[PDB]
C-alpha cells in the first residue's frame, strides 16, 4: 500500500469484506469463479499482479523480456519467499502450470494456459503428451522461460490470474486435498490462513514472510460468504461490513445513493450478465428454439429495474469497451421488442413448439436477490412474449458451478468477468475444448475464426476477427446476452486504496489501509 503523507493511519487495520458466496477452493488449479480469485490474490502471488488502473505489474517477476511475443524471460526477485521460509524459485512455476494441465487436477482453468498458447499444450490437456513436456523451464532459480507456439503479444496481461499462481509442492505431496487447511497451507502472497469456517468466515492474516510486506498495512482481513445482497447491505450499515460485494440489491440501491453517496463506488466492469444456454441439451441443440429464446428476452425492461447502476443492454459476449473490440450490433437489436417476439415464435413453431404444444424449461440461477428478481422478471418475459413455461430452479454457488459443468441444466443465469482485458478472455470460453465452456457450444467456424487471430499481420485484423466471432456466436445464439456489468459496491470512508479504476476489479489487501475514525 501507498499511504498519502498527512493521512493519520487507525490503531486497528482490520478489514471485514463480503465475498457473496462461499469458495469452491483455496487450490489456485481447483476455482474458476470471482469470489475465488478475490481470496486467492492475497494467499498467492504470480510472475505480475494488477496494478491501481489494472496494468500488468510486477509480481514474483521483477522484470520480463519477449522474442517475437513468442519466447517469454521472467526475471524473479530474490527476497520472494513462502510462508515456510523457502524462497519462490522458477522450479515452482513449472510444477504449477504443469499441475494446471495435468488431466488428473481436473482444474475448471485447465485450458486458460492454452490461451497463451505455450509449447505442446494442446495434447497434454488431452492426456496424449506428458505434462514435463509442457514449454516452460527453469534455465536458473530466478529465470523462467515460457516458450509458445505462435506469437501473443497479450501472453503477459494473462499472468495476474490466480489459476498462474506458484503452488507449494511440498506441502501439497505432505497433506493432498487438506494442504489448504488452515494450519497446513504455505502461500506466497501478502496474507496466509489464519481460520476457515464454512458459511461463516474466512480469516486471512498479514503473512511477514511476503517480500513487500515492509508496504503492506492490513494486519488482518475476513471474508464473509453472503449470497443475499439485502443482508450484505444491511451487515455494512450496521457497521459490521467495511466493503459489500460489488453485486447491489435492486430495490435498495437508490436509497443508498440517496442515504451514503460519498460510499457508493460505481466504476467501469468488463462483465457480461447472461442466461447461458446448454447447447448440448434438447430442445437447445436446435438454433432456431435458442434464437426464439435471445429475440424474446426484452433487454430494455430487464435493464430499467437496474437502472438506478446504470448497465448498458448487451446484443453480445464480450464488452465492446473491452481493449481491441470494435463490436458491431446485430440487426435484431435495432428491431421493436414486438417484432423479436413475432420472429421467435415463428422459430420455436418451425421446431414444433407451439401455444398448443408448449415448451417447459428449467432457469437455474446461483442463491442471490439479484438473480432471483431478474429470473422472475426473465421468467414472466418469455411467458408473455413467446410463450414459454420456465420454473426457477436455486442452488448454492459451488453445487450452480458442478451442475453447469455436468450439463445438467436447461438455461442458467451466467456472469463471465474477463480475467485479462483483452476480447480472447471472453471468445476463448466458447472454443470446443475450452474447460470454461459451461454453454456446451460446439461450432468449428468460431473454433476456425479464432485460430484465425494468432495467424493476424497487424491489430487491426485481429480485432476485425474477433467482431466476426461475436457475429458467428449470435447467429448460432450460443446464450441470451441480458446486459453489460458495472462495478457496485459500498465501502467506508475510513477505507483507503479503492480507487475502482482497475475494470477487472483485481484489488489486493496489501493496497489497502485503515485511515483513523
Ligand atoms: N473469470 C472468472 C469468472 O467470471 N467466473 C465466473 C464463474 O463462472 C464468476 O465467478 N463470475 C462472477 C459472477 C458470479 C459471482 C457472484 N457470486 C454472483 O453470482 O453474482
Amino acid at each position: 500500500a501507498d499511504v498519502p503523507a498527512g493521512v493519520t493511519l487507525a490503531e486497528k487495520q482490520t478489514l471485514v469484506r463480503n465475498n457473496g458466496s462461499e469458495v469452491q477452493s483455496l487450490d489456485p488449479h481447483k476455482i474458476e469463479g470471482v469470489p475465488e480469485s478475490n481470496i486467492s490474490r492475497d494467499l498467492f502471488e504470480g510472475l505480475l499482479v494488477s496494478d491501481l488502473d489494472g496494468h500488468p505489474a510486477p509480481g514474483v517477476a521483477e522484470s520480463w523480456d519477449n522474442k517475437d511475443a513468442k519466447v517469454w524471460t521472467f526475471h524473479l526477485r530474490k527476497d520472494a519467499k513462502w510462508s515456510d521460509g523457502t524462497p519462490v524459485t522458477a522450479q515452482d512455476f513449472v510444477y504449477s502450470w504443469q499441475r494446471s494441465v495435468d488431466p488428473n487436477t481436473a482444474s475448471p482453468y485447465a485450458s486458460y494456459l492454452q490461451y497463451g498458447h505455450i509449447a505442446g499444450i494442446d495434447e497434454i490437456l488431452e492426456g496424449k503428451k506428458p505434462i514435463t513436456d509442457l514449454g516452460v523451464k527453469a534455465i536458473d532459480d530466478h529465470t523462467l522461460e515460457v516458450t509458445l507456439s505462435e506469437p501473443v503479444p497479450y501472453f503477459y496481461k494473462l499472468l495476474v490470474h490466480p489459476s498462474t499462481s506458484p503452488v507449494p509442492k511440498a506441502a501439497i505431496e505432505k497433506f493432498g486435498e487438506k494442504w489448504t487447511q488452515p494450519g497446513n497451507i504455505v502461500t506466497n502472497g501478502a496474507y496466509t490462513l489464519k481460520d476457515w469456517v464454512v458459511n461463516e468466515r474466512i480469516v486471512l492474516e498479514r503473512s511477514p514472510t511476503y517480500w513487500n510486506n515492509a508496504k503492506t498495512v492490513i494486519n488482518q482481513v475476513t471474508y464473509l460468504p453472503i449470497a443475499s445482497e439485502v443482508t450484505d447491505v444491511n451487515r455494512y450499515r450496521s457497521g459490521e461490513i467495511d466493503m459489500t460485494n460489488n453485486s447491489m440489491p435492486i430495490e435498495l440501491f437508490q436509497k443508498l445513493k440517496k442515504e451514503i453517496p460519498d460510499e457508493v463506488h460505481v466504476d467501469p466492469y468488463l462483465c457480461t450478465y447472461y442466461y447461458e444456454i446448454n447447447n448440448q441439451k434438447p430442445p437447445f441443440n436446435d438454433v432456431r428454439v435458442r434464437t426464439a429464446l435471445k429475440l424474446g428476452m426484452d433487454r430494455d425492461i430487464i435493464v430499467n429495474k437496474v437502472k438506478a447502476q446504470g448497465n448498458m443492454p448487451a446484443y453480445g459476449y464480450t464488452p465492446p469497451y473491452t481493449d481491441g473490440a470494435k463490436l458491431t450490433q446485430p440487426e435484431w437489436f435495432g428491431w421493436s421488442q414486438e417484432k423479436r417476439n413475432e420472429e421467435a415464435k415463428k422459430l420455436l413453431a418451425e421446431a414444433g413448439y407451439t401455444a398448443d404444444k408448449p415448451l417447459t424449461i428449467n432457469l437455474l440461477y446461483n442463491t442471490s436477490d439479484l438473480h432471483k428478481k431478474l429470473a422472475i422478471a426473465a421468467s414472466s418475459l418469455w411467458k408473455k412474449n413467446i410463450g414459454v413455461n420456465v420454473k426457477l430452479v436455486n442452488q448454492e454457488w459451488k453445487t450452480f458451478l458442478d451442475t453447469r459443468h455436468q450439463g445438467t441444466f436447461d438455461v442458467a443465469r451466467a456472469g463471465w468477468c474477463a480475467d485479462y482485458n483483452e476480447p480472447t478472455s471472453f471468445l476463448n470460453t466458447m472454443l470446443s475444448n475450452s474447460s470454461m465452456n459451461t454453454a456446451h457450444y460446439k461450432s468449428p467456424a468460431f473454433d476456425s475464426i479464432m485460430a484465425e487471430t494468432l495467424k493476424v499481420t497487424d491489430e487491426a485484423q485481429r480485432t476485425a476477427l474477433y467482431t466476426k466471432a461475436e457475429q458467428q456466436l449470435d447467429k448460432d445464439s450460443a446464450i441470451v446476452p441480458v446486459y453489460y456489468y458495472v462495478n457496485a459496491r459500498l465501502v467506508k470512508p475510513w477505507v483507503g486504496g479503492y480507487t475502482g479504476k482497475d475494470p477487472l476489479d483485481n484489488t489486493y489487501t496489501r493496497n489497502m489501509y485503515i485511515v483513523k475514525h
